[PDB]
């Protein structure tokens, strides 16, 4: 399980949807 916690496409959905959350704030 920790070993393969390097793989970013396991928490990649959150940083696609944090550009979904902000919509216009995408920017900052």
């Amino acid at each position: 399980k920790k070993k393969n916690w390097f793989d970013i496409t396991n928490w990649l959905w959150y940083i696609k949807l944090f550009i979904m959350i902000v919509g216009g704030l995408v920017k900052k």
